[PDB]
């Protein structure tokens, strides 16, 4: 398992230790508070009501916890995934990333602590 | 395993099929939009700027996701618990409850889904 | 999780650590070589050839490895059990060789025996 | 996770649908009756009594259970293993093989049920 932070002001993400692999099930938990610039704080889940102007991730809020496996697309993670297979054929090292639009990371602040660990399957 | 939604309004709780033995480990993820009485909603962690004029979990936001295991005080639970083991002596049905005000629960609205799951032991 | 040896000439059995909750999901592997009297040994499945004339548990050979949950009927366990569940059945989880009682002092030798719950 | 039979007389082994990659935990648990030739029949730890006159695997008796993961050697897995981890550089999908001398497959007879799962990390 792994446990570390993703900054939200951090566009290259953080890269975990865990490598996904086809048939895998993994468990995430992620809690925290970040800004991607108003002075109010929001969760993993991001901020519902935001506009999407162009988010790495158009299948989650701006400010909610993303990921990528490999060299995926990004993956929605939010609070987190409970014992989760990926729908499609994605394998490699998981990077976490806080949904932001490039070249907005400037005003961002806060982090998310992240939990991930292999399930048995 | 079990799997379910928590109301906000129900300030009551509810008790899910997971009776907590000593030894276990357990793992929750909790996900959605809740609000004690605001237009704006809230994820499991809650809102960490609302002051605490007598909500049921001091440990926890106004807002955020609690538990009782048996008839223990409320323990956080937040966006969840990751590989958690409780504290001496707790165990029985885990009741899993939004954290408000004890009286003001009527104008609430919304629900997280929560999945939990015993962990290898 | 446990990890031990039964032993084949204990009548008793070994109680373990594993209390076993409804709806807990257990792996046991068990390894080894014991006997029952000849001087052969035999594994955890123990010998298939050898008659029941009054075994703690009808439902496997004599000399193979059983178990009781708490104060339950014998369940076999073998060569062990691959991310199981018990029927109705809760409590101390507790080991023995499968023998007809009274003769387990001609025994020998035991079981490696690990014990886990996994992921319900 | 995969449960199946491995044949006493198949000499190229079952192929599984487990490819083990580097840091999993696995559980196997083999169970049933085989033989090598003679009219009696053997567990998945095989015949203690038969001496090694060319074994595929020298660590394992007659009539044991073994594996090979991807293009290794041959590993004993016997009544099974218990979250366990291979050395390093193996990886691959798993092959569960009878443990007989090559050419002298023919003669075999039963089977192992095997189940084999990934474990949490
Ligand atoms: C962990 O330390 C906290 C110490 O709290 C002191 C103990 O308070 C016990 C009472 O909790 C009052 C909060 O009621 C909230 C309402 O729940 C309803 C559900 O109930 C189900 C259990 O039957
Ligand atoms: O969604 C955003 C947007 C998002 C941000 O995180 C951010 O920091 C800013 N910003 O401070 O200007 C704009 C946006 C955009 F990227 C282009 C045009 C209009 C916008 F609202
Ligand atoms: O924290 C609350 C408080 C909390 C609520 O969930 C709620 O629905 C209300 N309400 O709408 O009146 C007040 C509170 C209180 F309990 C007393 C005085 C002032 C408050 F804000
Ligand atoms: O199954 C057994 C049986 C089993 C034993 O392990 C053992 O040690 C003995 N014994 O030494 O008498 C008999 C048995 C029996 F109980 C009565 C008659 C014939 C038997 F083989
Ligand atoms: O161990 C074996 C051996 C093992 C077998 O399973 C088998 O079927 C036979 N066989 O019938 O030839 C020989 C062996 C050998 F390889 C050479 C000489 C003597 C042996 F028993
Ligand atoms: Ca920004
Ligand atoms: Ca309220
Ligand atoms: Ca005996
Ligand atoms: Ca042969
Ligand atoms: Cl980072
Ligand atoms: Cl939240
Ligand atoms: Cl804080
Ligand atoms: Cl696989
Ligand atoms: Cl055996």
């Amino acid at each position: 398992a792994w446990k570390g932070e993703v900054l939200a002001n951090n566009e290259a993400g953080q890269v975990t230790s865990i490598i996904y692999n086809p048939g895998d099930v993994i468990t995430i938990v992620a809690a925290g508070w970040a800004s991607y610039g108003p002075t109010q704080k929001w969760g993993p889940q991001g901020d519902r009501e935001h506009p999407d102007q162009g988010l790495i991730c158009h299948d989650a809020f701006c400010g909610a916890l993303v990921m990528k496996i490999g060299n995926s697309g990004t993956i929605p993670v939010n609070t987190g995934l409970f014992r989760w297979v990926a729908p499609n054929n994605v394998q490699g090292a998981i990077t976490l990333i806080y949904n932001d639009v490039p070249g907005t990371y400037g005003n961002n602040s806060g982090s998310f602590s992240v939990n991930i660990g292999k399930d048995q399957s």
